[PDB]
Parts: C-alpha cells; structure tokens; sequence
C-alpha cells in the first residue's frame, strides 16, 4: 500500500528522508533538521523510529504545537 506501517516508516530512516513516530503519530522532520534548536542529528539517531520516550523527556509539553506546521504532519501509524 505504502501507508503509514512501522515497516514503510523504517524506510524513512535518512538526513534525506527522516520520519519519526511520537505517540503513534508519524512527523516528516527532513525540513524541520537544521531547523531543529537540539541539533540535526538528535533526531537522525531515531530517523524511522519511535522517539516518544526520549521527546518526552527532553521537551516541555507546549513544544510539538509551536514549531511544527500540519504539512509535517503525516497521520497515525498503521497497525
Ligand atoms: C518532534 C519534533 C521536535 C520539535 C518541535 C523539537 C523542538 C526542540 C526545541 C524547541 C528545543 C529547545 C528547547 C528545549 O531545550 O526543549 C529542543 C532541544 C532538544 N531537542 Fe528537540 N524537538 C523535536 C524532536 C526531537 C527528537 C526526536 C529528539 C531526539 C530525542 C530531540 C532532542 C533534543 C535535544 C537533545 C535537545 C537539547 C536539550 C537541551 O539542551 O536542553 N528533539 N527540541
């Protein structure tokens, strides 16, 4: 199909082309990486991966509605 799988999201796993997965919702970050203000490759490590726990962890709750906008925004994980 080539929809929102963990399988499909694995292969987006470059600098080129990065999603990742914060509370099953899928983020294409590749524009958002020099814009990043924790670095680019913070969010390469988990490139094609889940980063829920470590987002949590590091950013404070107002984060995710304030930098990014709906364009990166792909939709839920496909189970
Ligand atoms: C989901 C999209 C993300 C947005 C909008 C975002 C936004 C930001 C912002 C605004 C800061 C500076 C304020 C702060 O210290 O919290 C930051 C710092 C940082 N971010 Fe991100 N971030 C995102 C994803 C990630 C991911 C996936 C990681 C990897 C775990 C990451 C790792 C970091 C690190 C290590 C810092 C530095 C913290 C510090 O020095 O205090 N972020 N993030």
């Amino acid at each position: 199909p080539r929809d929102l799988s963990l399988t499909e999201i694995a292969k987006h796993n470059t600098e080129e082309d990065c999603w990742v997965i914060i509370k099953d919702i899928v983020y294409d970050l590749t524009k958002f990486l020099p814009d990043h203000p924790g670095g680019k490759k913070a969010i390469i490590l988990f490139a094609g991966k889940d980063a829920t726990e470590e987002f949590d962890m590091l950013h404070p709750p107002n984060v995710l509605k304030k930098y990014l906008t709906p364009e990166v925004v792909l939709g839920p994980v496909k189970k």
